[PDB]
């Protein structure tokens, strides 16, 4: 089966809900598995506590940077990075989960939940699940972004897990 999981997001302290994920480990399992163990934390290490540090309306929304917390770090539990594992999901509407990098083969655990179709990323950016669930909260963090970037709130992943 695909994983469930979950993230807890806040604005400034406050509860916005919760996003919950399928992973979709029949077609990318080494990626699931790497943002599931990330959920969960069983590594000693993960996105807990971590910040949605780039949020751009009407394009997406990325976090997972819980090294350097700026967008230039993160790490997966493979390793510092991991391979492209393949590009056959596509970024076809909002909700859509997709790996951020810096290039190609250069994944890690930084990741971004879409608000629209970016279907110009097919083929850089290795998608591996979509929202189940909280689309409403990922709305609301967009709300919280702006086109540079920058968020007016600081956005945390205040708790995150496994469901099924
Ligand atoms: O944020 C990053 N790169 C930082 C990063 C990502 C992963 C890792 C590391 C560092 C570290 C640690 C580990 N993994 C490896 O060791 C490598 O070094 N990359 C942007 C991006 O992916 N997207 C997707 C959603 C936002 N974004 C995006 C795409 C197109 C247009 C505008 C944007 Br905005 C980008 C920005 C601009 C162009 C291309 C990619």
């Amino acid at each position: 089966g695909n994983p469930l999981v979950y993230l807890d997001v806040d604005a400034n302290g406050k509860p916005l809900g919760r996003v919950v994920l399928e992973l979709k480990a029949d077609v990318v399992p080494k990626t699931a598995e790497n943002f599931r163990a990330l959920c969960t934390g069983e590594k000693g290490f993960g996105y807990k506590g971590s910040t949605f540090h780039r949020v751009i309306p009407s394009f997406m929304c990325q976090a997972g940077d819980f090294t350097n917390h700026n967008g230039t770090g993160g790490k997966s539990i493979y390793g510092s990075r991991f391979p492209d594992e393949n590009f056959t999901l596509k970024h076809v509407g909002p909700g859509v989960l997709s790996m951020a990098n810096a290039g190609p083969n250069t994944n890690g655990s930084q990741f971004f939940i879409c608000t629209i179709k970016t279907d110009w990323l097919d083929g850089k950016h290795v998608v591996f699940g979509h929202v189940i669930e909280g689309m409403d909260v990922v709305k609301k963090i967009e709300s919280f972004g702006s086109k540079s970037g920058r968020t007016s709130k600081k956005i945390v992943i205040t708790d995150c897990g496994q469901l099924s």
